[PDB]
């Protein structure tokens, strides 16, 4: 049975998780066109990148909300609830609102077939259209050029970082990754690049499209009390350090600058003081320090290792689970520079790695039945001066979050 407007959101998600799968955007665009969904707000920012999309978007959101605007954010993936994926004034909507919205997409599509993410994306656009917003922030699902979020013409587009989230493959490198991401840029519009080691293909695509390229360390830059953000001969000085990676706050300032939106000193500082997301180096407890971080590739792992070195005489204990298609070998080698004790767990279903698939990269790691069991063992073993880090995937962090009923 196809669910209805009044069915539980869980029924819609089961229907969408079975959507039988086809490359372009012509289908999703045609549905959007029918439901008049291509202009959710008069200002649209679209954010691509390997790591840093979510926290870049949340910094934009925090600043724009501090400035008194009505703001929507579309985000993915989610930790515990699908309702995390759409925020309006910083807050989630009801499950009922999502079920009604999906029903409208289902009726609106006719016999045009859509993927899970295309359906989610159209529903989000519809929820935003309805909410009378000034700005909509769209986090790219994957890539950008052919991502469902790319049906909307953005006012400013951004790439937060370039890194490899998957294993070696022919033709799969920073250049190929970059090229696909740069497909969110638009002719005549600012294209903000927050990656300091930018592949050439990003510049090639920006040139083909006629986008205006504004790169970190060329057009704008930042440093380090507080921190400083500069673009040409102008700067912001003594900014508060936010609880997101500074590169991504810097990318968000660049977006906001090139958008030409009017923003007070107060809005910028209050936003930076509020900006954070659950599961991005999130301290949940102390003595032992319990930190949750959704790092799942070597680039994020390097960031996570650098933060850990700033917070630990005590041991680092890592509770880890990953998906089987990640660069497991690389992520665990990077983490192993600072992890002293390993607690490995499987993730469920056909896409999860087993604890054995993780252990085979480590030396005499502990192996457990499931994440919660691994985590309770880690807490049980931890001394007061230890750090327990839960990482490797959303599923790992979320299993711990559900177990602490956060
Ligand atoms: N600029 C960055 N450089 C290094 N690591 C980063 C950077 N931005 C984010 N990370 C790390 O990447 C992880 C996720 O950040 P996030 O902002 O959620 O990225 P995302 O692109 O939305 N990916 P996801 O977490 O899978 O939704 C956390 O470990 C971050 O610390
Ligand atoms: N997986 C990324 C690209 C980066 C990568 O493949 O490593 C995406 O979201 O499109
Ligand atoms: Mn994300």
């Amino acid at each position: 049975q196809t669910p209805q407007a009044t069915s539980p959101l869980a029924a819609w998600l089961c229907y969408l998780e079975h959507l039988h799968s086809e490359l372009g955007l012509e289908r999703v665009k045609q549905v959007a066109e029918r439901l008049d969904l291509l202009k959710p707000a008069p200002k649209i920012f679209t954010v691509a990148g390997t790591n840093g999309k979510g926290t870049t978007c949340c910094t934009l959101e925090a600043i724009l909300l501090a400035a008194g605007l009505r703001v929507g954010v579309y985000s993915s993936p989610h930790l515990l609830r699908y309702t995390e994926r759409v925020r309006i004034q910083g807050q989630e909507l009801s499950e009922a609102e999502h079920s009604h919205s999906f029903a409208q997409i289902e009726a609106g599509r006719g016999d045009i077939s859509l993927t899970y993410f295309e359906f989610g994306t159209l529903s989000a656009l519809q929820l935003f259209k309805q909410a009378k917003l000034d700005v909509v922030i769209l986090e790219v699902g994957l890539g950008g050029r052919l991502d469902a979020t790319n049906i909307v013409d953005s006012d400013v587009a951004a790439i937060t970082s370039i890194a490899l989230d998957h294993t070696d493959w022919l033709g799969y490198d920073r250049e190929s990754i970059g090229r696909e991401k740069a497909g969110v840029f638009r002719g005549g519009k600012p294209a903000v690049v927050g990656e300091p080691d930018m592949p050439q293909s990003i510049a090639d695509v920006a040139a083909e499209l006629g986008a205006q390229l504004y790169r970190r360390d060329v057009a704008w830059k930042f440093s380090q009390n507080g921190w400083h953000w500069q673009c040409g001969e102008r700067q912001l000085t003594g900014l508060p350090v936010p609880n997101v990676p500074l590169a991504n706050a810097a990318t968000a300032l660049a977006v906001l600058h090139y958008s030409e939106l009017p923003l007070s000193d107060e809005a910028i500082r209050q936003g930076l003081q509020a900006a954070s997301l659950p599961g991005r180096f999130q301290v949940v407890s102390e003595q032992p320090l319990l930190i949750l971080d959704v790092a799942h590739n070597p680039h994020a792992a390097r960031y996570l290792v650098n933060r850990l070195a700033q917070v630990i005489q005590g041991k680092v204990r890592a509770v880890v689970g990953m998906l089987s298609d990640k660069d497991i070998a690389g992520t665990l080698a990077c983490l192993s520079e600072r992890v002293d004790e390993w607690y490995c767990a499987p993730l469920e279903g056909p896409r999860g790695a087993s604890a054995g698939q993780l252990a085979e990269h480590l030396v005499s790691a502990r192996q457990f039945s499931d994440v919660e069991t691994a985590w309770r063992q880690a807490m049980q073993d931890a001394d007061t001066q230890d750090v327990v880090i839960v990482c490797g995937s959303f599923h790992t962090v979320a299993h711990v979050m559900a177990a602490l009923h956060l």
